[PDB]
């Protein structure tokens, strides 16, 4: 994808609530550094819903494009609140960024 429309989206729908750099803070949500590869709820020191932390799935590029388009539907009980992005080449662009900003 496009990373720098991604990084856009993320500033404009993202950022009020999550920190993308390395020894980022925690705000609403997560920081996100390391996020691809790893499960989900991992994120250190970080106090995530039983739900966040029990999916149990690995975060890629499959699975963070079905999460971002509906993120209570594949994480029924989690505290992001946030509709999702529905566009496909949107989230796509919005991937791509993550992608490159968490690692
Ligand atoms: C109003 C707050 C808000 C917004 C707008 C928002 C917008 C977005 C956003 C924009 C499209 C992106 C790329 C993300 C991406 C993520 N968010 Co949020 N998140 C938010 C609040 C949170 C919170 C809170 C959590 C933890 C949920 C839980 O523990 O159930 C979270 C979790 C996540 C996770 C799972 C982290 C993990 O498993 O370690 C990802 C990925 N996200 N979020």
């Amino acid at each position: 994808g496009d990373v720098a429309k991604g990084k856009k989206t993320f500033v404009q729908k993202c950022a009020q609530c999550h920190t993308v750099e390395n020894g980022g803070k925690h705000k609403v949500g997560p920081n996100l550094w390391g996020l691809f590869g790893r499960k989900t709820g991992q994120a250190e020191g970080y106090s995530y819903t039983d739900a966040n932390k029990s999916k149990g799935i690995v975060w890629n590029n499959d699975t963070l494009m079905e999460y971002l388009e509906n993120p209570k539907k594949y994480i029924p009980g989690t505290k992001m609140i946030f509709a999702g992005i529905k566009k496909k080449g949107e989230r796509q662009d919005l991937v791509a960024y993550l992608k490159s900003a968490t690692s």
